[PDB]
């Protein structure tokens, strides 16, 4: 049987108080009748607003990034500060942070390790570029990113980890991966975890697909055996996020 | 006569809801009887809390960093999002961002330019390292950082700019610059602005000193003619921030 699916909304750097209040009411009035964990990740300045308005019991709030420790780091938000305000989910290693803001595999693996030590649920992102994919390096890249994270974790910490595979060429481009492309990578990741970490760990691990997911292609992706849900960018800012959630039934 | 002084608290990546509620009450009960603009910059997740509790009329709230535009920038907060929640001050180019998070002179100058276009008051940070200072390059470095910002601005935008000189060797080390060291750099900056931008601009520009300021050395720094106030890190997390404010009388 599949583990519990996740439908995660990453709002990236978007939103106004007016537009967030309306969308959150749309999420609140949508009744979800199956077992799914819904996740909303707003910008840091909107966490308090979302905490005050979001009432749907299937949802939790996540930060879009964090650093491990408080201190002299002007502009950043740390894990202890998020925990103190009630946030215990975080997205780490998003492609945009790896590309624009210098997060290497080592930096992402250290952040994931620290988040696990501080009790967070982590959504760790991995994925290849179009250049790597055309050079037939997809497997090597995704397994190198994953084993760099695995090297800093203990077996028990895998209980707090969610992997999100998002090919860089599918992010915000409208070119979603086919169900078959996504399933082959998810299967390869699950097998690697099964062999290197444990078969019990592999059976429970959620591996999500992200990159141009919308309400019409979600159900076809979710039909594949090793896809456990989605990380959604642009479609999570709209009311069709409701039908993405309902595609994990 | 000096322009209106500024006393700015940069809380960096520190704070809990409990410790911020107590400190803000301390700031609220301190009556300020002279003309000074007080500034508090908390982490992004604490902006809403500080907005709800801070009542002292001499204070404004500032963000510790921002990006210019909303969009697919996971983890970042943009200028339009800050404006929408009521924040219209921002600190840019802090040494910690230049050192750890890759902000070059060009990146800082583009952020400052955009902030000015969007109507923010900006605290732009500049300063030399211990290596540059020992190599007698202080003047060259601080003027190169400043002219890189000046190149993207119009004369009228200088009305929204505050410069903060913080030698990198004085930040959080306990080794404050002497009044004479700070005054020589502030005078050099003011003259450069007077010659390259305008004498009217130079007369009104606030140039703050930062780096190990505390309540005992503040009054001696403020006695120098070209020092217009302070950017304070560690001492701004304590009740002695009150006497730093009162040293600008
Ligand atoms: O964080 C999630 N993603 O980046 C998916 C982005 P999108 O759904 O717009 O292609
Ligand atoms: O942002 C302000 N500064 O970095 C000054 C830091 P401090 O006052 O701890 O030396």
């Amino acid at each position: 049987a599949k583990p519990q699916p996740i439908a995660a909304a990453n709002w990236k750097c978007n939103g106004t108080t007016a537009s967030i209040e309306k969308l959150v009411q749309v999420f609140n009035e949508h009744t979800i009748s199956h077992d799914v964990q819904c996740v909303v990740a707003p910008t840091f300045v909107h966490i308090p607003l979302v905490q005050a308005k979001l009432r749907n019991p299937k949802y939790v709030i996540s930060a879009q990034n964090a650093i491990a420790k408080s201190g002299a780091f002007t502009g950043e938000v740390s894990m202890p500060i998020l925990k103190d305000i009630g946030v215990h989910w975080v997205i780490l290693g998003h492609s945009e942070r790896r590309t624009y803001y210098g997060e290497t595999d080592e930096i992402v693996a250290q952040k994931v390790s620290e988040a696990c030590k501080q009790g967070f649920m982590v959504i760790a992102c991995i994925g290849e570029t179009l250049q790597q994919r055309e050079a037939n390096q997809t497997a090597k890249v995704v397994l190198s990113q994953t084993s760099a994270i695995a090297a800093k974790l203990t077996k028990d910490a895998w209980n707090q980890v969610v992997l999100a595979y998002e090919p860089v060429w599918a992010i915000g481009t409208g070119k979603v991966a086919t169900p078959e492309q996504a399933q082959e990578v998810h299967l390869l990741l699950r097998k690697w975890v099964s062999e290197n970490i444990g078969t019990d760990v592999a059976a429970k691990l959620r591996i999500l697909y992200g990159g141009s997911v919308n309400a019409a292609n979600a159900a076809t992706l979710y039909a594949k055996p090793d896809i456990n849900g989605f990380l959604v960018g642009g479609a999570s800012l709209k009311p069709e996020f409701r039908d993405i959630i309902d595609a994990t039934r």
